[PDB]
């Protein structure tokens, strides 16, 4: 049987909105993931696919997107248990390494993902902290849409400490984000295939300030992210996991 | 109408930290997979006087076998445990690092005042405070006046070691204790409006002279016993009391 349900896990409202409009999704009103939660769930149906987009929502105290690994892991867990999707797509913005071939505006598919900020100097715990995990292989999607691909390194900091950099260079990542590896951890626990669409908003090895460049390109880059996400959804429609 | 506390959930990262407590109250490991269906999470249930006691652990990592420590698994089991078990209060009990300069000593079991993260650095307005994620533990003045436990702020991060960047932030946030799950458990407890208390037992001194991993593991067994003793006194104190009597 072909894929019939897809759940997008997106950290920022700014990243989700373009997709919500494109597919005419509606904000769920019956708090299916739990009562009193700030999480936002948009639902719709494109062709033969049920489409849901889940976001961690606004922090109650500050009012900004609840970015990071903890909220991403929670909404991934809750949405999987409630919706039982066939596949998860973690779509969002990220930092990229120019030396690795990444350019502003590129929307990457991810080969595998790791964490660069879970350092535990104990024999097996060390490999556990890194959490190397392969994304669901989608060779045909990659070929047909001609997307770039690379390894993603996740951490809860937007900046990059000296220690972070040493480890990121070591794991040879092309992309840097704040949720990916956590979404993969949860998808693994619940045995749900996960794919990533990461749009480069800033160059970590560039010259411009990370924060400034990120905010400056957010709008145009999330539009590009939607463009690719749309092509991905149309490609998945009618297909089975074996033909991606 | 408010009533006495009837259920308590202990969120414990390492099975080794939980076993002492499980054996103490003769809790049984639920084999019918209560919380989830197909997860490595371990749930021990039992009854002590007028309190239902649940102890949840992230369990063994399928790939490496060791305890699934860290903020992500802790947040997940806290979330799932709250929705399935509907506890009146959550107790995050476990080992931690302590700062000698802040008054911590090996073996001390601390009651946490508030908690923050030291490794979620987002150096921009508003997001910076979000990353720190300051949250206050549930107020238990009577418990503290009875057990006379030391108190202090807890700083959470997913690394057992301490980078130069981590250190600068921990010293700046004036934390007395350092762990790998606290702030995440508090984040989830706050989202679902469930009171949360922390019992953190010092296994190593971050500003001491011994290697962190070495001292941590060296004192793990003995300190976890001290943790059980305090956890037991806390359980017996809570019994018969309502949230306002804590
Ligand atoms: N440089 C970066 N690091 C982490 N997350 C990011 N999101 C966008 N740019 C990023
Ligand atoms: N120094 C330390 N840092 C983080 N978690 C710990 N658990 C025990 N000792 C610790």
């Amino acid at each position: 049987r072909p894929i019939s349900s897809v759940v997008f896990v997106i950290a920022m409202q700014a990243e989700a909105l373009p997709l919500v409009n494109k597919f005419g999704l509606s904000e769920t009103t019956d708090s299916p993931l739990g009562k009193g939660l700030p999480w936002v769930l948009y639902h719709g149906v494109h062709k033969d696919l049920r489409i849901n987009v889940v976001c961690p929502g606004r922090d109650a105290a500050l009012g900004i997107d609840s970015v990071g690994t903890v909220p991403a892991s929670l909404i991934t867990f809750a949405s999987i248990q409630a919706l039982k999707p066939d596949i998860i797509i973690n779509a969002g913005t990220c930092g990229g390494f120019k030396v690795k071939g990444a350019n502003i505006g590129d929307v990457f598919l991810v080969s595998d993902v790791v964490f660069h900020d879970r350092r535990i100097p104990i024999p097996m715990f060390d490999l556990y902290g890194v959490g190397l995990r392969q994304a669901f292989s989608t060779p045909n999607l990659l070929k047909e849409l001609n997307l770039k691909i690379g390894r993603l390194s996740t951490g809860d900091s937007l900046d990059m400490s000296t220690q972070d950099e040493t480890l990121i260079i070591a794991n040879d990542a092309t992309l840097k984000d704040m949720e990916g590896a956590a979404v993969a951890y949860v998808a693994d626990l619940l045995k749900i295939p996960v794919v990533f669409l990461k749009a480069v908003t800033d160059l970590v090895d560039g010259d411009k300030p990370t924060a400034e460049e990120f905010l400056q390109n957010l709008t145009v880059v999330t539009a590009a992210l939607e463009g690719t996400a749309t092509k991905v959804i149309n490609f998945i429609n009618g297909r089975n996991l074996s033909d991606l």
